[PDB]
């Protein structure tokens, strides 16, 4: 179960793939590049 924050609970345990979250953050962060909405 992804929590829209690189946080998934697999095999009955919540953890962070990080690289998955990092990809989430970059999408949000790298979106505000001067323009181009």
């Amino acid at each position: 179960k992804y929590y829209g924050n690189g946080v998934h609970c697999t095999k009955s345990g919540c953890s962070v793939n990080w690289g998955e979250a990092f990809s989430a953050g970059v999408h949000r962060l790298a979106n505000g590049g001067n323009g181009f909405w």
